[PDB]
């Protein structure tokens, strides 16, 4: 399982990345380090490129 949580808001600048509100939660399928992890919004249901630093495992 993998419930983590925005910890700060995002305005993604580009249709790759996500957009939300500190306090969404989000499903991180593919992380492996780097900087853009890959996870599914469970309000939408599709995925999307969010910042890794900007979610947490809650």
């Amino acid at each position: 399982v993998t419930l983590f949580v925005a910890l700060y808001d995002y305005e993604a600048r580009t249709e790759d990345d996500l957009s939300f509100h500190k306090g969404e939660k989000f499903q991180i399928l593919n992380s492996s380090e780097g900087d853009w992890w890959e996870a599914r919004s469970l309000t939408t249901g599709e995925t999307g490129y969010i910042p890794s630093n900007y979610v947490a495992p809650v």
